[PDB]
């Protein structure tokens, strides 16, 4: 029961591929998707150079989701 990823401009979703996200505390950073999960439509998001006990999961059409550029 995949669900299909949203076409999103500038946005690769694909494990390794890069991207900026806003954490909790509302800042944003360069990223990198860890996994898709096609089952909830979701990408786990490492922010560079954190601690990946700090990776979130973000809903992959998410505002809080933009590409490098």
């Amino acid at each position: 029961g995949h669900m299909h990823p949203p076409n999103r401009r500038g946005i690769s979703f694909e494990v390794g591929a890069q991207l900026e996200a806003r954490d909790r505390l509302k800042n944003w950073y360069p990223a990198h998707i860890e996994d898709i999960d096609y089952e909830e439509g979701k990408v786990l998001i490492h922010f560079k150079r954190w601690n990946h006990r700090y990776d979130e999961w973000f809903c992959w059409d998410s505002p809080y989701l933009r590409p490098l550029e």
